[PDB]
């Protein structure tokens, strides 16, 4: 069902997470991290303390789609390196509530205030996403039936 998803979202915020290849995204789902620009590094931080949960939304450049999305456990933190392809800053912990792609079709009808209104999939890496079209664009990914929230609840 649907509603221990609406739980995690309720009173979220959202930011729009753009990468350069599907490596980098299959790299996040597979550690459960992921790492930003300085610029975006500080925002995420700042949401983190702010908000009961920051969702981030991942879409690969040029794939037409976005690739799932996720939940900040942590601020960043200087560990194990990362492969990433490529000034990056510190390391995000992140749960995964979704790892099923959207295409951006699907999408079309959702406007995000916090840019001009114009389609929620068209966004800067680190957009953030107003509440109510971010909540309805994570609601619209086919639900993801290997992820139990039951412990992403529990870290709230």
């Amino acid at each position: 069902g649907t509603s221990k998803l609406k739980y995690v979202l309720q009173d979220a915020r959202f930011f729009l997470i753009k990468s350069n290849n599907h490596e980098n995204v299959s790299l996040a789902k597979a550690k459960g991290v992921w790492s930003t620009l300085p610029v975006n590094e500080k925002k995420l931080n700042l949401a983190f303390r702010s908000a009961r949960s920051v969702i981030l939304i991942f879409s690969v450049r040029e794939s037409g789609k976005f690739q799932g999305f996720a939940r900040l456990s942590s601020e960043s933190h200087h560990g194990s390196p990362i492969h990433w392809v490529l000034m990056l800053g510190g390391v995000f912990k992140i749960d995964w509530i979704c790892r099923r792609e959207l295409p951006f079709t699907k999408s079309a009808h959702l406007t995000n205030p916090w840019n001009e209104h114009k389609p929620v999939k068209i966004g800067r890496d680190g957009q953030e996403i107003e509440l109510e079209c971010g909540t309805q664009l994570c609601l619209l990914f086919p639900p993801d039936e290997s992820i139990d929230l039951y412990q992403v609840i529990h870290k709230m």
